[PDB]
């Protein structure tokens, strides 16, 4: 039993709800969030905008930490990092940005990184300004993804189709 509160069930281990993630987590305080980060982790828009925005950027200044000592992340790879006041972890994710042209296959591997984590609150990997299609990540998800993933859907009319479209 988890804290989790009004998610759908749409598998045995994939739930979903219309929810904003920061609040999500500053409500839950989820052992692990997970960030829609890019390779440099530069959190300036989207999911890792507003992520950062509410640690007052705490985020962004432990970032910039890990890139000096540690160079880009792959696309496709992660690193865990602190949750700062809104999770134990942030598992920074980096789904493939079409919008830069990278190969949408990426979007299995990126979503490999969540099974090294047996609960995770998570968006839509390469949804929102990463240009993939919501519905296509949401496959991905359920198709990748054997832990137990509770995903945030920040836009109402998005999580509507992406339920009624769900097979
Ligand atoms: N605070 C947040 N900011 C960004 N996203 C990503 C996101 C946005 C969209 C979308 C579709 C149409 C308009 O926006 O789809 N995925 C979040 N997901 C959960 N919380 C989020």
């Amino acid at each position: 039993v988890n804290s989790f509160s009004g998610y759908l069930k749409l598998t045995d281990n994939v739930y979903i709800k219309n929810a904003d993630i920061v609040e999500e987590a500053k409500k839950v305080k989820p052992t692990v969030v997970v960030n829609a980060a890019n390779v440099y982790l530069k959190h300036g828009g989207g999911v890792a905008g507003a992520l950062n925005k509410a640690t007052n950027n705490a985020m962004q200044v432990e970032s910039d930490d890990y890139i000096a000592t540690n160079g880009p992340l792959k696309v496709g790879g992660s690193c865990v990092l602190s949750g700062h006041n809104l999770a134990k972890h942030c598992l920074h994710v980096v789904g493939p940005n079409v919008n830069k042209g990278e190969d949408i296959q990426l979007l299995k591997s990126a979503y490999e990184n969540f099974n090294q984590h047996e609960v995770l609150l998570a968006p839509l990997l390469s949804a929102g300004i990463f240009g993939a299609d919501p519905i296509h990540s949401l496959r991905v998800c359920v198709d990748t993804v054997r832990t137990n993933v509770y995903l945030a859907v920040f836009d109402k009319n998005l999580y509507d189709k992406l339920v009624s479209s769900f097979l």
